């Protein structure tokens, strides 16, 4: 019993973290096979971040230009080019600590492990979701980016992120591992505002499923409602609206605690309409929107 | 910026986890040099579990009777012993993976890193703190049992918790890895019941410096207070009286905000007495108390 927000163990990406250099901008890649991973503003001053030409500046750089450190013995850059807004350095050996991997784009809602780095070195990790405006509330200074998001099935590692922009509203923005950003977003120095931060409401379900399976029941209803009626009450609070699909998602949870979907959603709605009268629901004072039904199943059945 | 509930890298301690079986009971030891510890109630029967007298249920358990399972890989186990409440098995193979480790018994209030196994095979990892009760506030299933808490200094690995118990109310003890329960805690299925859970006064004000620190300011006031009269409001509270040694700690994140640990005391007590109003700090509709001021000075530094 006990539910907490949970990383994946760190340890087959910790194994895959190497430091990038070019000339005085040092930031983490991501060394799996024979290619070191990085945000392509390696090659940036800051002067250049008000408006790069990252082909004009990349025609400057050699691969000799980009030291690459793993642990404290050097890299070798035998190739180099720019996938987006990703340098991927080509070195002459393959990393033997490469986990089986993929990269996936991941959808809004979904949440991840990061494994936050500085030079290449693992500081710690947490879990994360993509918010539905393409943030995430990371924990991220100077030197942090080249940080990857991931997923972990069983032994295989699925990058979905790296770290690449603070918003000067302290929400970080970033890429998937083929180097397109999650939202808007651009590897520029300019006026970025962050859309509606809205609540994964299909995730705030899940995390009152979990916390009725932990036996914090207090805030179930004798009422029921309707998904129509349930989103009139979603939209007045900034949630996702929610659908058949979130609904199908949930059953599962809804089977294993006999509680209907619809049941738990005007449980949800009087949470939403009454708020908490300062009581708590799994130690927390809000509604939690970063844990996914399959967060909930994984940590309520014990997945390893 | 950001600040996120952050555990160390799990890597060092997964190379550490191997599954332990006795007769039917299946969890969690830890592999470190050629000795294996793990819960010495792996030698219990649920029916044991009432009144267990573990020096005669250990009499007619051998060497043979522990399988040891580093991966997939057996390890011959050459003599087993009893410290307090973990067992020694020593096997003939060093774990080559043994990092660089202490064995800490640490003080209530400090935070240290769990990661969560199965049958040896890691999971999840989250952050904890060491109750005022000398209870944690985990995530733990069945099988659950001989994950262990950590920290990491830069390469040493020390262990600080191992897990044992489930308290009726949902709360977790466990051992150091010398086999001390830490507080009142009996390995035996008796009536224990956790005392009062205060709050770790000196981790709130170490996370209200990281909100600070991270633009979350709207709590800051005009007022000032003392210590003698803080600790009047953190007693009609259940806070840890704040001391002089605690006022020290927090020097460093008091330098650097240029806010006194008085000022921050007068904004707590105002937070006590008046609630959020609806507000959140850092995300958290509550005053988060698992943040050491050591914790909060690391992660708004970047320490690898
Ligand atoms: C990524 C990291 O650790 N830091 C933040 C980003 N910075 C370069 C950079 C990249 C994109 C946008 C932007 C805007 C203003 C200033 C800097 C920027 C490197 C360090
Ligand atoms: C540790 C774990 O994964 N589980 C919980 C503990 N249980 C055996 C055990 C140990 C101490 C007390 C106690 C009390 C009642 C029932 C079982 C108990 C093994 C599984």
């Amino acid at each position: 019993s006990g539910f907490r927000k949970m990383a994946f163990p760190s340890g087959k990406v910790e194994g895959c973290m190497v430091q990038v250099t070019c000339g005085t901008t040092t930031l983490n890649g991501l060394w799996l096979d024979d290619v070191v991973y990085c945000p392509r503003h390696v090659i940036c001053t800051s002067e250049d971040m008000l408006n790069p030409n990252y082909e004009d500046l990349l025609i400057r750089k050699s691969n000799h230009n980009f030291l690459v450190q793993a642990g404290n013995v050097q890299l070798r850059v035998i190739g180099h080019s720019m996938q987006n807004c990703v340098l991927k350095l080509k070195v002459d050996t393959a990393n033997p600590k490469t986990p089986k991997y993929k990269f996936v784009r991941i959808q809004p809602g979904q949440t991840f492990s990061v494994l936050a780095c500085y030079n290449g070195s693992p500081s710690g990790v947490y879990q994360c979701a993509m918010r539905p405006n393409f943030t995430i509330k990371g924990s991220f200074l100077n030197g942090s980016c080249g940080s990857v998001g991931f997923n972990i099935d069983y032994d295989c590692v699925s990058f979905c992120y790296m770290h690449h922009m603070e918003l000067p509203t302290g929400v970080h923005a970033g890429t998937d591992l083929e180097g397109n950003f999650y939202g808007p977003f651009v590897d520029r120095q300019t006026a970025q505002a962050a859309g509606t931060d809205t609540t994964i409401t299909v995730n705030v379900l899940a995390w009152l499923y979990a916390a009725v399976i932990n036996g914090d029941r207090w805030f179930l209803n004798r009422f029921t409602t309707t998904l129509n009626d349930f989103n009139l009450v979603a939209m007045k609070y900034n949630y996702e609206p929610l659908t058949q699909d979130h609904v199908d998602i949930l059953g599962p949870l809804s089977a294993q605690t006999g509680i209907a979907v619809l049941d738990m959603c005007a449980s949800l709605k009087e949470l939403l309409q009454n708020g908490m009268n300062g009581r708590t629901i799994l130690g927390s004072a809000l509604l939690e929107d970063e844990f996914t039904p399959f967060d909930v199943v994984r940590q309520c059945s014990g997945v390893t």
